């Protein structure tokens, strides 16, 4: 049996340590956190962990865990399943990205079409858009896309967004709520996640939805995904299990499991998801590096200073 520190949702932990049991026979017992929280839990405890896997929903918190000698090196085999270009990969072989979740647009298409979206998600927080667009700025996945914003295309321009979004935008208190907002009439785009149209669509039919997806791609920051991963402890006292469900979240039973609980992108290339979301590839994510706790704190900054 295995304990797994798990920073990802619930039930994409749940499904995939349960069909884990059921080809292998091995005891899966979570202990659920915040990814951030249980990283520096794992720094504390150190060579005393009883953490076996660190199942995380952001691989930027494996580069603190990897620099501090704290990760195992996993099969060359097993991240080579997922290693599709673009895919963030451990420059040890310390961890593995298994998923990923999108930035996207939302709109109306009884009010918008496609000819009428952006090439840039720059473009959005401009007078061309006021106030037609929804925007979720306490939101995890919009201080990721800050943060993608700064660093590709420098500060000033990421604030200049953030400006721009509170002089034009429609502020919503969740993605959630944005997507109603949408749905209702309220606002005719907003930018959210994926997942929640791809669940809403998956529930109601996606005749029955007055919204769409619009997805930037080329590599523009609005294209940003965010990497779900897993990485094995160094110090744990059953390598053997550990290893072996790490490679199971990398097999193609293991990525069916968590595509059924959560629509998300499998990175396996042979793994098609029952939200009928778009192979991974088709997304054109851009390449930036992993999200620092100053990175968050920088990006926060930026917001106040927006207003
Ligand atoms: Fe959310």
């Amino acid at each position: 049996d295995i304990t797994v520190y798990n920073g990802q949702h619930k039930e994409a932990a749940t499904a995939v340590a349960k069909a884990f049991e059921q080809e292998t026979g091995i005891k899966v017992t979570l202990n659920s956190g915040k990814s951030e929280q249980l990283a520096g839990q794992l720094k504390e405890e150190g060579d005393k962990t009883p953490a076996d896997v660190f199942y995380t929903a952001q691989t930027a918190t494996f580069a603190d865990l990897s620099e501090a000698g704290l990760l195992a090196p996993i099969s060359e085999q097993t991240i080579q399943q997922t290693a599709q270009k673009g895919v963030p990969l451990a420059p040890k072989k310390d961890w593995i990205a298994l998923s990923g979740r999108s930035r996207v647009v939302v709109y109306d298409h009884t009010k918008l079409s496609e000819k009428d979206m952006e090439k840039s998600v720059l473009d959005y927080a401009t007078p061309k858009w006021k106030g037609k667009i929804g925007y979720v700025s306490t939101s995890g996945a919009f201080l990721e896309q800050v943060v993608a914003l700064s660093k590709m295309k420098g500060d000033k321009v990421a604030l200049n967004w953030l400006k721009g979004l509170k002089e034009n935008g429609k502020l919503y208190a969740k993605n959630s709520v944005a997507l109603q907002a949408v749905e209702n009439g309220e606002v005719p785009a907003a930018l959210i996640n994926n997942y929640y149209w791809y669940n809403l669509a998956k529930e109601k039919g996606v005749e029955n939805l007055k919204s769409r997806l619009y997805f930037v791609r080329h590599q523009d920051p609005g294209a940003l995904v965010s990497y779900s991963g897993a990485a094995v402890l160094k110090a744990s006292k059953n390598q053997a299990e550990a290893q072996k469900f790490v490679d199971f979240l990398a097999s193609k039973k293991g990525q069916e499991a968590l595509v059924a609980a959560r629509a998300e992108y499998p990175l396996r290339a042979d793994v098609v998801s029952p939200f009928n979301l778009e192979p991974y590839e088709k997304l054109e994510a851009p390449v930036v590096s992993a999200t620092t706790a100053q990175d968050k704190e920088h990006a926060i900054k930026l917001i106040e200073e927006a207003g």
